[PDB]
């Protein structure tokens, strides 16, 4: 079982905490704190349909406070961050309407939804959770990484067109006094927030992507160039924090404070997706490209999420599976120069402690504008697909032929097969995009099992292949 | 005289017009048309203090219509563009106040100001106009090129802080009906133009500088990449033209339609600066870096500006000396790949014909926003100091030492002298900056003769020098 997994993760606990005093370890904490407290508040409104008051503190903060805290001590590379996700949210919209017809119970119904689903998860940690060596082999693991990035980028722009529809421009001026507002007439709609917002938003993407490319620019000293190429995101929030302060217009800103066996069959459903989400939020984090790691825990974290599932279910707290875009944005920061990454254990868990400090003099977090935080979402989206192999060939359709690729000797004669392979890979994303639009994400791995099905169709046209995992840069000499 | 100069410029007239059918020759016309009709309208307001009605057409358009037209047929590399400039404008503020105490004559006084100044210019074309080989030798000709660029960039930002002070933000909202405007109360000041304006302005600089750097990016076909890297500026105006159209807020936009001998001594003054402006707006355009040119006319253009001086003086039209930033932005466009530039004669003179077409269905030029045209000023400012030598060393103070310079063997042992030389060159710009602030630009070459004076002070610390002209890239092998 997980005893063979906990045996190799055990002799590293003292080696990690004394590896966490570096300066850039401070960078990733207050960055991802700003990401997580944004990702907490942006789902607290969406989940705020069902669970309305229930406490003198909003439960989505205290939920993600303890759930990552007990996780990211050590959980089999705890570089991953637990938070809430897409499919669990849309399921609870369904389950609230499935319990809107008064099946005697709603929240206590969710208990026996949550309790037996952990029990099914405790059977799955006992039997086997290992699908790596024949299912997720370098196709449809970028093919999901490069699709959940495209949703998270598209979720960024959607959260501002909703902002633009909440702050509508009058678009009729230069005359003067004809747009008085007053239960009034003709002018009950705001000016000049949304035009300010796209300055901050497009700025802090163009700022943050500039200071990361600043690392190669020679026009500053090197040992300070590394210090600015790692504090890049946080002061890009600070620069546009005070530009919001100088320009006296406001904006949205952060503001922080028979029953049982019928509950078996939806617990049969949620233990599928929470299981299936955990692997693909792990196999992209494992990622042999991220060189010189110090362990790979697949069972105990899946055992860890079952432990926190019953304490979240008992206290009416939302179920929390590992992240996919924030974790690959986490471990972007924690790396030297390639020469390995890290194994920092406190940076993964200080971010939940500072999340646990709910107020932390909340006026110090009140004058951060909300649209600058959508920009650092769009930076984490675009930078999440940096090192994937699939983008290096989707930008090869547009690349004319008399140019240089990377790998040698095995696809230089089938040049046309490259253009055929990625077009097949682009083709399956369009299926998964439009099935995400309908109600088919609650059955979540059906866009993964059908996604890995065409990997078996690839076996009918076979040759030598460097289209396989554990092999990213090969010098051959 | 100029007979030896007109003798070599004569055997090229038929060679130029048949050299003007290329596609990128169309690019530079409608770009610089948009620059010149902006530079006409932006001085027509400033000169609009004195000459108020005087015609059913604004005289600043028809002024720059004919004055570049008869010039840029052929005038000794007519790549330069005539327009109005700084020092002539501030002189006419002085002369209007010098004639505000009713010295019997204002406009007809300017006749005998203009007429004898041309007569003094006709003596100076007869005697000698050749100061090259001992005064403007690669120091203080970048030293003026890299200073008039810094004024033109600083003039761009100043024209929007004036725009921001004309459209002031209320900066007090989210409540609602407390800011009614009504001879009213508390709300007689506009919203949401100036926040729109900095989107267009910073955008069309970041857009235009991106599409010029697009030329090296492989992710598009090459023979279309050259077509987009030369239409870069004009459609960057078009892209942000329609973004202004979609976003329904307006902005400022383009909207086009005893006496004699006392007049000797100011005509003694203006024939200094108009003479002195012409050389430094020519020696930066001559520029042996711009390889493989086909002539160098120094006398006949100075004879040409005297011809148009009397027709401008007779019709009450402003005096028009050659440009310094637009001309180096002109000949940026007209170049192949380095491999020479051009000798196009119609592109320099079609731009005044289209300027001469004043209306040209002026509603087709009415919905171009004025703040996108300040952006293409700031692009022409920053790109004017591209190839200067002085910026390549002012960005060497910030460059730490274990790095690569360009030239070999003569300043690699005096590394410290490089840091001393440019600091001396930075020092004289600060003198010229603060003397430009006071009333010392009307005596304009006193910041040039004192500028070339420290070139003689350089002779006391002499060695071998590659700090000299006609020598820019040297392979030495």
């Amino acid at each position: 079982g997980l005893i063979k997994d906990i045996k190799r993760k055990a002799p590293f606990f003292a080696s990690d905490f004394y590896d966490a005093l570096n300066i850039q370890a401070l960078s990733a904490i207050l960055f991802i704190y700003l990401a997580t407290v944004t990702n907490a508040i942006t789902f607290g409104g969406l989940l705020g349909d069902a669970t309305d008051n229930m406490q003198g503190v909003l439960e989505s903060f205290l939920g993600t406070a303890v759930s990552g805290a007990i996780f990211c001590l050590f959980a089999g590379q705890p570089l991953t961050i637990l938070s809430s996700t897409g499919p669990v949210l849309v399921f609870e919209r369904l389950l609230f309407n499935f319990s809107k017809d008064n099946n005697f119970d709603y929240l206590e119904f969710r208990l026996w939804i949550g309790l037996w689903s952990a029990f099914l998860c405790l059977i799955l940690v006992a039997t086997d959770a290992s699908f790596l060596v024949q299912y997720f082999t370098r196709f449809t693991e970028e093919g999901f990484s490069s699709l959940i990035s495209f949703i998270f980028i598209y979720d960024a722009f959607k959260k501002m067109i909703k902002l633009a529809d909440y702050y509508p421009i009058n678009s009729n001026f230069k005359v003067g006094y004809n747009t008085l507002f007053s239960v009034g007439n003709n002018c009950n709609f705001v000016p000049d927030i949304t035009l300010m917002s796209f300055i901050l938003f497009l700025g802090t993407y163009t700022s943050s992507m500039a200071l990361k490319k600043f690392k190669t620019s020679p026009y500053f000293p090197t040992t300070a160039r590394k210090l600015i190429s790692d504090f890049a995101i946080i002061l890009s929030i600070l620069i546009f924090c005070v530009i919001d302060a100088l320009v006296g217009v406001d904006t949205p800103k952060l503001i922080v404070p028979w029953v049982c066996l019928a509950a078996a069959i939806p617990a049969l459903l949620v233990t599928i997706l929470i299981f299936m989400d955990q692997q693909i939020t792990a196999v992209i984090v494992n990622r042999k490209e991220h060189k010189l790691k110090k362990g790979a825990g697949y069972h105990l974290d899946l055992f860890w999420v079952a432990i926190l599932m019953v304490i979240c279910s008992l206290m009416a707290l939302p179920w929390y599976v590992a992240a996919t875009v924030i974790s690959i944005a986490h471990i972007d920061s924690l790396k030297m120069e390639f020469l390995g990454v890290r194994e920092q254990r406190v940076t993964g868990t200080l971010v939940f402690i500072l999340t646990g400090l709910s107020v932390f003099m909340a006026p110090i977090l009140k004058f951060i504008p909300m649209p600058v935080l959508y920009g650092v979402f769009l930076y984490m989206g675009v930078a999440s697909l940096n090192g994937v192999q699939f983008m290096d060939r989707l930008k090869l359709l547009l690349m004319p032929l008399k140019h240089q690729p990377d790998f040698i000797y095995l696809r230089h004669v089938p040049l046309r097969r490259v253009h055929l392979f990625t077009f097949l890979q682009v083709l399956c994303l369009a299926l998964l995009w439009i099935l995400k639009s309908t109600v088919a994400a609650i059955i979540f791995p059906v866009m993964i099992l059908a996604l890995v099905a065409v990997r078996k169709g690839m076996d009918y046209l076979f040759s030598q292949h460097d289209l396989s995992f554990l092999d990213d840069v090969i010098p051959e000499k």
